[PDB]
């Protein structure tokens, strides 16, 4: 029984489920009332659910250490009898991001500038632990060169999965041509490692009366522009978010061309997750980059 | 635009959102206070939103006609400018199902027995109209044989979608073998059509002070055992629910094997809805049935 396990693991006499079931695609979310305070619990039954949640915990702690963004405090990861795991975190009363969008834009810009301007400086792209893009674990092996890191551990990792799962000849051939072209989009620019949320789409951000809230991160040190790809692609972010952000971090030359590259990664990732519906966007984006 | 459209279609001067729900994975749900009374509104912007909501309306009315379960009254389906539709229904003050679990078990058993012992004469499996499992429309063409109906219009329909979107050969190979096994799983039993809620997972049931409440159905006449499958797999039902249910409808021979078969449909349905993470549960269940 989940409720009995939750009572034992959280050492609480009271456990009352409140609200409607969480609108999660990855996991099932339920909010519980506890003596210490309200909590939110995500349940995933896959075998490696603990690894995925531990990467999410590591991401939340890295974001919390900056003190620049409001994210739920992770509390406990519990191995579930019968496989899988549960992830307990602080419950946050949340509403859709609108009035606090401009505040979030400033916080995200500060987050991306945090590493280069701090006391101890991460001079490589990657992460100390594995984080998951959706259900797919990602290699975060440290790399000195961002185009190298993005091509190997993001684009190639996704395209290898596509070849294994779908053996799509068109993706194989287009990647062969586009792979050599990637350095052209980054020449003459200084790329600094920046701590990223990792999946900053509208579904992973919210607000309360104090301000904006972000959650469900898959963090790593990367190009700050990659973070915006999620945000622009799937909509849901007010214009003031991007306006406030780019006042502190203006669009570097070649922003729109790199945006195609970063949108490509998410199309491939959605192809591996959801199937042939994302084949045409993935291939079309590669063709536009080669045109 | 929605609030102004809602005021016009409901002919209410006042429309005050309470509870700040934002609830639902398939659709966006919000509770509004109106001159006539409080209402709950589900919004879906996909092209087939009207068909999906109309199947829900037909399902709610079929359950309400029995008088055996308390279900929200459907009110209006509104076509939205810009695509999609809104579904307005009676608002119900609801809390998570706990004390009323055993009561729901008796009501669900009575609901399933209504066709057999009531003035109901449906001697075939199916439904008079299309109902949707999530976003997926389902064929409910009447069939004399339940294993034929379930294999053709439920299992095969989902696997056809998986084949188109993922071209999963392992799913194809296991399904071809499971097709031969399906008639053996029914032990020569005569299956009686039973009116089903259709999606009785814990997130679709609740309670008030009067008793249990169920909602969001995708109804059809099928095997009564199929109803419990979703209820078991994703948890949330107290043990007293199943105890009260099976006091009125004991487990027929082969219950545990058919449960795997009915849980397979929900894993496939979650694969088509949420993606490849549900491939391993779907394939593992098929392998377990073939062992
Ligand atoms: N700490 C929290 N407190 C309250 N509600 C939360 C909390 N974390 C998440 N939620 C709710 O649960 C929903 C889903 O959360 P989350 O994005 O972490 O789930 P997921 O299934 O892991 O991911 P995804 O939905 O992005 O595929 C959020 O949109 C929000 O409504
Ligand atoms: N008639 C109602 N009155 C009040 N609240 C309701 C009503 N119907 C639904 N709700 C609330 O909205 C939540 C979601 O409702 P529902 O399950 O119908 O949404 P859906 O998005 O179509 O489906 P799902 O969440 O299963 O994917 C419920 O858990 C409940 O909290």
């Amino acid at each position: 029984a989940m409720e009995q396990l939750l009572r034992a693991e959280l050492r609480t006499a009271t456990l009352r489920a409140f609200g409607g079931p969480g609108a999660g695609c990855i996991s099932e979310g339920r909010a519980y009332d506890t003596d210490a305070g309200p909590v939110f619990v995500k349940v995933n039954r896959r075998t490696q659910a603990r690894q995925m949640f531990e990467g999410e915990v590591a991401s939340l702690e890295a974001l919390r250490s900056t003190g620049l963004v409001r994210v739920p405090r992770p509390m406990k990861v519990i191995d579930l009898p019968g496989g899988g795991a549960a992830f307990v975190m602080e419950h946050l009363k949340m509403k859709s991001l609108s009035s606090q969008a401009s505040k979030l834009g400033e916080q995200m810009a500060d987050l991306h500038l945090y590493n280069q301007k701090g006391s101890s400086y991460v001079d490589k792209f990657g992460f100390h632990t594995v984080t998951c893009c959706g259900f797919i674990p990602q290699v975060n092996e440290w790399q000195d060169d961002w185009p190298t890191f993005f091509a190997r551990h993001r684009l190639q990792a996704q395209l290898d999965l596509i070849e294994k799962d779908y053996a799509d000849r068109e993706a194989r051939e287009l990647w062969s041509r586009l792979q050599v072209k990637i350095p052209d989009l980054f020449c003459g620019l200084e790329i600094v490692p920046a701590l990223l949320h990792g999946s900053l789409w509208s579904g992973n951000v919210a607000e309360d009366d104090v301000g904006p809230i972000i959650y469900d991160p898959a963090s790593f040190y990367g190009h700050s522009e990659f973070e915006l790809a999620i945000a622009l692609m799937f909509g849901g972010f007010p214009r003031s978010f991007f306006t406030a952000y780019h006042r502190k971090i203006p669009k570097a030359p070649g922003f729109d061309q790199r945006l195609l590259l970063y949108q490509l990664f998410n199309y491939l990732n959605h192809w591996n997750h959801f199937g042939r519906e994302y084949r045409s966007p993935s291939l079309g984006t590669m063709r536009r980059l080669l045109k």
